[PDB]
């Protein structure tokens, strides 16, 4: 294997003996010299675990350094202090001040322009995070929301251009907000350039893609593959009009990279630095489990998989610091916690928080919950969760079965309650949620539905509010970076035109993919309407937040309450957090409080409460006390 010094004589081999010898005297070369120094043996060595002794690697590499240093010299000065800024403080993203907000950026404000009036609002909410929904070019019409895309660089024209995206991103950083986009690069859309000349048989394009002649190789791969979007297409391929498959892991029209290509990941890493020079600072690595197939396996989270991510963290190290990854994994709790760490993925979405926080509205009992914060919350050094109520996609019940026999819980039947429960399918459910996915053959499904639909509001439920402000006060304050699905904030509900839409009716999701609600953001700030209540609260719990050091870092102890309806947990050995998930008075008896200080101060209510004696919780209260 190459070391890094032999490969920079080599980039710099471009240059007249003139030119060479002033770059080696530049500031950019320096810190580009010392970062592949300190970071090239982590690329070549996850780079050869993947690729070994394959006769393209070597070429690739140098090809993708030689990029590497071209983005770095062109990398504008404001974002290189940034990337020494956290070089220098990896813990940033672990910080109580972080609070972020997702959105798209059609349905919440029109067009990029129309976005960037929006920041303001922004600021007032309290957000230092943005996540910005896919903003490429993608096939007209169906394109799973923007994640089928057809171009990496050309900005969706019903959103503007790629000035217009420049221009937002410096409003939010001037503003205090880090800019969040996705980065998709487990497959393109169909009518991507690549697939295109890869499907005509360009030699430059060969293998970019899994295409076969046949059903022979896609029935074997399909004894092992999962079904993402069962109603699009059975197993993991899809036929072309000239008869040939194609590994198409989600829609048809998503066709999947072939990462056992190196030329593949070069490619990508290229779109990864053009990302990072627009200024992004956190890329959101979609489908990172389905990276690497392998006949007999079930072609998610293999080692490859992990070592690919690993490699793209390098460049990032090398070429631009101050780009961060956060993971989507929604898989096992046990695969989920394998893609979180300082070389791989810095945060990562927590689904097993964010599932069994519904699933502890719908059954009032704590345990599942209690169980995954007690053994699957705390993470390794310089890596931090983001815990979330909702997001653009459907709910999945993805907490593990073997943690829930332990507690005596058969996982299969739970989720069938689940499931009946919130798509409003069980006696006296409070949900009006919409099936997504349901598979016949597996029974499996997931549910659609906004945080408000969930919990009741739609039909005024007395306890809709709280229950809003119980579970944003849990993602807001067991330790991580929350983020907000905005329009949750103010109570929005399910679309109302979606179920008949030609280009939706079929993807369910789309009934929690609202547009933004001018009557509800205008109702903000009367306490008197659920808009008000819901916004009052979550920012008066992001102002704690953000304000209170208690609140730093990602790591807990959960409490044993001896009430199985009120969750428990302690903050820095200072802050003790109850929530009653009950829609009854709950109690937290004087017996169980004997080691607390007599008395604490709750940042919820702001009233003082007496610890040495019973303490009863109203129904879905939520209480933050300061125990030192
Ligand atoms: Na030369």
């Amino acid at each position: 294997s190459p070391n890094s010094q032999y490969l920079k004589t080599r980039i710099l081999d471009i240059y007249t003996p003139e030119q060479r010898a002033g770059i080696e005297k530049s500031e950019d070369w320096r810190q580009f010299s010392r970062r592949m120094d300190t970071h090239f043996p982590k690329l070549m060595n996850e780079l050869d675990s993947v690729y070994g002794n394959n006769e393209a690697l070597l070429p690739m590499l140098e090809m993708l350094l030689a990029q590497a240093w071209q983005s770095y010299s062109q990398r504008n000065s404001s974002l290189k202090d940034i990337d020494i800024a956290r070089e220098n403080n990896p813990d940033w993203i672990l910080s109580n001040k972080q609070v972020g907000g997702v959105c798209y950026v059609d349905l919440f404000a029109g067009d990029l322009k129309g976005l960037k009036d929006k920041i303001p609002y922004f600021q007032e909410l309290g957000l230092t995070y943005l996540h910005l929904m896919p903003l490429f070019k993608c096939p007209e019409g169906k394109s799973d929301g923007g994640y089928a895309v057809s171009s990496y660089r050309d900005v969706n024209p019903a959103l503007g251009t790629i000035g217009d995206l420049r221009e937002v991103i410096a409003a939010l950083h001037e503003a205090g907000i880090s800019a969040v986009v996705d980065f998709i690069f487990n497959h393109t859309s169909n009518e991507h350039e690549w697939a295109q000349r890869c499907a005509a048989g360009d030699p430059l394009f060969d293998n970019f893609y899994y295409i076969f002649p046949d059903r022979r190789m896609p029935d074997q791969y399909d004894r092992t593959l999962r079904e993402i979007f069962p109603d699009q297409h059975p197993g993991g391929f899809s036929q072309l009009e000239d008869g040939r498959w194609v590994w198409t892991t989600f829609n048809s029209f998503q066709w999947d990279l072939n990462y056992s290509n190196p030329w593949v990941f070069r490619a990508m890493a290229g779109e990864m630095l053009f990302l990072a020079n627009l200024g992004v600072d956190i890329l959101r690595m979609d489908a990172v489990a389905f990276i690497w197939k392998q006949m007999g396996t079930s072609c998610e989270n293999l080692p490859q998989a992990h070592a690919l991510i690993r490699a793209f963290n390098a460049v990032m190290r090398i070429a631009a610091p101050a780009v961060f990854f956060k993971s989507e994994a929604i898989v096992h709790p046990d695969q989920v916690v394998q893609y979180i760490g300082q070389d791989e993925c810095q945060i990562g979405y927590n689904p097993l928080q964010m599932a069994l926080l519904w699933n502890t509205l719908a059954t009032r009992e704590v345990n599942l919950l209690h169980q995954a914060l007690t053994y699957r919350h705390n993470l390794p050094e310089h890596t931090a969760w983001v815990n979330y109520v909702r997001s653009h996609d459907d709910i999945g019940w993805t907490f593990a079965d073997e943690d829930a026999a332990y507690l005596g819980i058969s996982g299969y039947d739970h989720r069938q309650f689940l499931n009946r429960f919130f798509v409003n399918r069980f006696d006296g459910s409070f949900a009006r949620g919409v099936p997504f996915q349901y598979n016949p053959s597996t029974g499996d499904c997931r549910v659609s539905g906004t945080a408000a639909a969930l919990v009741g509001l739609a039909q005024d439920d007395p306890h809709a509010v709280d229950r809003i402000k119980l579970l944003y006060s849990i993602a807001l304050s067991t330790g991580g970076l929350p983020l907000i699905y905005l329009g949750d904030e103010v109570g929005t509900l399910n679309d109302d035109d979606w179920s008949q839409d030609s280009n939706k009716s079929d993807d369910s999701r789309w009934a929690h993919r609202p547009r933004y609600n001018e009557a509800l953001y205008a109702q903000r700030n009367d306490p008197s309407t659920a808009a008000g209540q819901i916004y009052q609260d979550l920012r008066h719990m992001i102002a704690v937040r953000q304000s209170n050091p208690r609140f730093d870092g990602g790591r807990l102890v959960t409490f044993n309450t001896n009430n199985k309806h009120i969750i428990g947990y302690i903050r820095n050995n200072a802050l003790l957090a109850f929530g009653n998930f009950s829609e009854y008075p709950q109690t937290v008896t004087a017996h169980t409080l004997q080691a607390m200080p007599f008395k604490a101060h709750d940042l919820i209510g702001g009233k003082t409460v007496s610890l040495n004696q019973d303490l009863t919780l109203q129904p879905y209260q939520v209480m933050w006390l300061e125990i030192a």
